[PDB]
C-alpha cells in the first residue's frame, strides 16, 4: 500500500495533518509519524484507535530512518512554526531530515511544510543533488494555504459557495512574492481596488491568526488542512487519478526564477505537466515583476547553505 | 442552519474536534467556539481560512453567552483531558447552557462522563429547563476502538464493523456487546482479551505517550462523529442510531449508555440492549454498584 510519512508530527500542525491523514488516505494506506518528542509514538496510537483501514505507526528521536523505510511520500512540518530569524532556526533540521530521506526512501515525493518555503525547498534541492538522487519532479515546496486561504476570501466576498471556488496562487510562499490570479478565477469579476485589498489580505493572512490569538499562536490547524489537501492529492495521482493539479512551488524552466510555484499536472512520477500560469492583468503582471528580486535572492539564501 | 457550540475548544480534543467539524459539518452551519484561553478567538480565525460553507466565531472571557446564541447542539470538552476541577467547570458551562439555549442538545465530553452527565442534569433540573432527551454523555470513543480491535482481530475492513457498547464510560462500566457484532463470532477468551483491552484502551495511548498526553485526537473524532451525528437526525435523518449515556428508564441506574434513535427532538427512542451472553449479563451485573455510585457523586455536587 501507499506510504506516507510524516516528519515534524509532534507539532501542532503535524498532529492535525496527521489526524487528517488517518482519516482520509484511502484504504489500504500505511501512514508514519516521526518526531523528536517521546510523545510521538502514542500519538499514532491516538490516531491508531480510529476504525480506517490506514496502518499508523510513530517514531521518536533523532533517527527518522524507521519512519521513512519504503515511503512513497515523505511530507516535511518540522520547526519552527511560522508567526507573521526563521532560516537561522530551520535550515538545518531541514537540511538533516532530507539527508535521512535521500538515504533511506530516495525516490519518494518530497513536501517541504517547514518555512521559509521559498527558501527550504531550495536546501532539500541541493541537498538530494549532493547525494545524487535528486528528482526535480519529485520536490514540492508546499504553498497550499494562499490557495484555500484565497478560495475563502474570494467566497466571501463575492457571496460564492467556498468549496466551488478555486483560485490559482504562482509565485512564491511569503509576502510579494505571493500571487493570486485573482483575474482568472471563473464566473467572478473585481475591481482594481478589490484585487488591491484582497491581495494584501492574502499576502498578510498569517497576522490576522497571530493578532486574533493575542500573539499565543499559529495557524496550525489551516496549515494542517492545507498540507492534507497536497498530500491526498498527491497520493490519488500516484495512485494514477487523471486530472489532479495543484499549484505548488517546484524547479521548472526558470522563466522567472529558478523554483517557483504554478500550477502543475500531477501523475504517477510526481509532476506530470508544468503548466502555463496563464493570461495575466495588469496588477498581476506588475505583482509578478516585483518580487522576482524577492523570490531570486530567498532562493540563493537556501542554495548557498548547503554549497 | 445548524448552529453547534464547542465549549473547551481550545484545548486538544477541542481544536481536532473544531477542525473536523468545520470541515464536515453540512454547508450553511454554524460553528462558534468558547474557551477561556485567550487563544481562542484567534483559533476560529484560523480554521475560518478553510473554504467550507460553515461560519465560524470564537469567544473567551468568562461570557460563553455570544458563543451559545442561537446553538442547537452544545458539545462540552472543557476541562482536565480531577473531579474537583472538572465538576465546577461542567457546573459553570451548563449553567450558562441554562439561560442561554436551554432547548440545545447537549453532549458532555469533559471527564468522568458517568459523573460529568449527572451534574449537568442537575444544574438543568435546578434552571427548571431539563430535557432527558437531550442530555447525552459521549462515549462515542469506547465504540470505534471496538470497532478497530474487532477489525483487526477478524480481519474486516475496519469501517465496515459496528460495536454496540452499553452502561458507563470508565473502566469495568465499559461494556462492549460483542455477541451482537453481525456475521461475526468470537471465542470466550477472545470476548475476555477484548472487553479488558476497550476497558483499558485510554492507558495505552497515555503510556505509548511516555506519560506526555492523553487520547485527544481519536477523542476529537469520536466527539465530530457523535455531533455530525447529532446534526444529521436533528435536520430529519430518519435511522440515525448512536449509543450514549442519558438519563432513561433507570431499569439498571439513572443513566446508562444504550442504543439510541435520534431525531428532531434530540433522542427519539430509547432502544433495548437486546439479548445478552452470559459473560455480558455478568458484567452488566458487576458493574451496578460502581456506575450508581458515579451517579450519587454528581448529584451530590450539585445538591
Amino acid at each position: 500500500g501507499m506510504k506516507v510519512a510524516v516528519l515534524g508530527a509532534a507539532g501542532g500542525i503535524g498532529q492535525a495533518l496527521a489526524l487528517l491523514l488517518k482519516t482520509q488516505l484511502p484504504s489500504g494506506s500505511e501512514l508514519s509519524l516521526y518526531d523528536i518528542a517521546p510523545v510521538t509514538p502514542g500519538v499514532a496510537v491516538d490516531l491508531s484507535h480510529i476504525p480506517t483501514a490506514v496502518k499508523i505507526k510513530g517514531f521518536s528521536g533523532e533517527d527518522a530512518t524507521p519512519a521513512l523505510e519504503g515511503a512513497d511520500v515523505v511530507l516535511i512540518s518540522a520547526g519552527v512554526a511560522r508567526k507573521p530569524d526563521l532560516f537561522n532556526v530551520n535550515a538545518g533540521i531541514v537540511k538533516n531530515l532530507v539527508q535521512q530521506v535521500a538515504k533511506t526512501c530516495p525516490k519518494a515525493c518530497i513536501g517541504i511544510i517547514t518555512n521559509p518555503v521559498n527558501t527550504t525547498v531550495a536546501i532539500a534541492a541541493e541537498v538530494l543533488k549532493k547525494a545524487g538522487v535528486y528528482d526535480k519532479n519529485k520536490l514540492f515546496g508546499v504553498t497550499t494555504l494562499d490557495i484555500i486561504r484565497s478560495n475563502t476570501f474570494v467566497a466571501e466576498l463575492k457571496g460564492k459557495q467556498p468549496g466551488e471556488v478555486e483560485v490559482p496562487v504562482i509565485g512564491g510562499h511569503s509576502g510579494v512574492t505571493i500571487l493570486p490570479l485573482l483575474s482568472q478565477v471563473p464566473g467572478v469579476s473585481f475591481t482594481e481596488q478589490e484585487v488591491a485589498d484582497l491581495t494584501k489580505r492574502i499576502q498578510n493572512a498569517g497576522t490576522e491568526v497571530v493578532e486574533a490569538k493575542a500573539g499565543g499562536g499559529s495557524a496550525t490547524l489551516s496549515m494542517g488542512q492545507a498540507a492534507a489537501r497536497f498530500g491526498l492529492s498527491l497520493v490519488r495521482a500516484l495512485q494514477g487519478e487523471q486530472g489532479v493539479v495543484e499549484c505548488a512551488y517546484v524547479e521548472g524552466d526558470g522563466q522567472y526564477a529558478r523554483f517557483f510555484s504554478q500550477p502543475l499536472l500531477l501523475g504517477k512520477n510526481g509532476v506530470e505537466e508544468r503548466k502555463s500560469i496563464g493570461t495575466l492583468s495588469a496588477f498581476e503582471q506588475n505583482a509578478l515583476e516585483g518580487m522576482l528580486d524577492t523570490l531570486k535572492k530567498d532562493i540563493a539564501l537556501g542554495e548557498e547553505f548547503v554549497n
